[PDB]
């Protein structure tokens, strides 16, 4: 089992875990090749802060949920990847306040630059580097070279708030991980969803988590919006969250809900 208490592990997230995203400042973006593309207000001046939040995962679970109108009566809702809300609303609502992306996607989905539904909110793309590397090292040597479509999307939707997450943040979370769950961790970076929860704990006073724990509905299908299996269809992920869950057990089987306390709320 886990060591620590929920209010113990809340702090110890708040603490060693720095949510922020790649600044103008932050070498080497910085240089005249960056000049312009960054955005230079914080993240925090478009984001909130927001009272009551809702984190999407992409769960096949998902499905015939009927969640959406819960997920909507929110401040603020966050999804991942190129998750749609339309054909789909009824289950997982309309509002997508902030979307993150992994940079495969940025890199190799040919629609992050064609599909409209990329244009909605806030977009934040993030990149695995080398455990411990900062950012000059991780620029050298990103998993995925993200950063011509990152350009491109940013010349072709120069309003939309588009932010790049530090590399340090998804090992930093790692870390944790690994301190609740040193025996099972994989030397694999924390999911999206993951990220995205601890990213709305720093902008929300509390976040509703949708079919990241399991429901009744628990099921074969990978995600929401798959219309077949193929090669594109976490443990300790999910006991974390279960540790900091707040609702009731009944929440996370009928209605597959979390609730997590943001940061701005929780004493240290
Ligand atoms: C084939 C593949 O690469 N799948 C990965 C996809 C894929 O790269 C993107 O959709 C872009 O195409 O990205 C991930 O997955 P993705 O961002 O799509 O899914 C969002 C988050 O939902 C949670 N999830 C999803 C499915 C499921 N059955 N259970 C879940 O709990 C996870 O927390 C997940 O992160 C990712 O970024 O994390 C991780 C996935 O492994």
């Amino acid at each position: 089992g886990i060591k620590f208490s929920a209010e113990a592990l809340r702090c110890h997230l708040r603490d060693h875990v720095n949510v922020s995203m790649v600044e103008v400042t932050d070498f080497p973006f910085n240089t005249s090749e960056w000049e312009g593309y960054l955005p230079k207000e914080s993240i925090r001046t478009k984001a909130g802060p927001w009272g009551r939040c809702a984190v999407v995962s992409s769960a096949g679970s998902l499905k015939s949920s009927q969640l959406g109108r819960e997920i909507d009566d929110h401040d603020a809702v966050l999804r991942f990847n190129g998750a749609p809300t339309a054909n789909f609303q009824q289950d997982v609502g309309t509002k997508t306040t902030i979307r993150l992306m992994n940079s495969q996607l940025v890199t190799t989905e040919k629609r992050f630059l064609k599909d409209s539904l990329y244009n909605e909110g806030i977009l934040i793309v993030w990149d695995p580097s080398v455990y411990h590397s900062d950012i000059p090292k991780w620029y050298q040597n990103p998993d995925y070279n993200f950063f011509n479509n990152y350009k491109t999307y940013r010349k072709l939707h120069p309003n939309q708030p588009f932010y790049i997450l530090k590399p340090q943040m998804p090992w930093e979370l790692w870390d944790i991980l690994q301190e609740i769950s040193p025996e099972e961790i994989q030397p694999n970076p924390p999911s999206s969803g993951m990220l995205g929860i601890i990213i709305m704990m720093t902008l929300c006073d509390q976040v509703d988590i949708y079919e990241f724990l399991p429901s009744k509905r628990k099921t074969d299908v990978c995600y929401y919006y798959q219309k077949f299996f193929d090669s594109a269809c976490l443990l300790y992920e999910k006991n974390l969250v279960k540790h900091l869950n707040q609702g009731t057990d009944e929440d996370i089987y009928l209605l597959g809900k979390a609730t997590l306390p943001g940061f701005r709320t929780i004493h240290c």
